[PDB]
């Protein structure tokens, strides 16, 4: 899994490239996905969660790493319905120097944290 690097810093690499048709802003998406720190510990995953995320795209309401890694932006393409694919997120594309999950300043995901995501991008909802 050789990522393919964007101007940004997002990377990916489609492991299965959809059948179906390109995600479009606004739009209610379903996916699966599992997130892990660069060490391999998964901090979540719709998996542990028992369903699939279901959420608008590109409108904020995922880390901006997911809203640009799944219907795209410069140097990146849009994942097609029913693709797999994995994203490298730097921090700035996700939760910054802030973390996520935290109890006091001990947080599931640390500062400055790249995060892997293997994204199932299921279709619409």
């Amino acid at each position: 899994c050789e990522f393919s690097v964007s101007p940004s810093g997002l990377a990916f690499c489609d492991k299965v490239v959809g059948y179906g048709p390109e995600a479009v802003k606004g739009q209610l998406i379903k996916a699966h996905y599992v997130g892990k720190l660069e060490n391999g510990k998964v901090f979540d995953s719709s998996y542990n969660r028992g369903k699939p995320l279901t959420f608008r795209i590109g409108v904020g309401e995922v880390i901006k790493g997911w809203d640009q890694g799944i219907l795209g932006s410069d140097g990146i393409p849009p994942m097609l319905t029913g693709g797999k694919r994995t994203l490298r997120i730097p921090p700035e594309l996700a939760y910054g120097d802030r973390g996520a999950g935290c109890k006091g300043g001990s947080c599931l995901i640390p500062p400055a944290s790249v995060l892997l995501f293997d994204i199932e991008y299921i279709g619409k909802a």
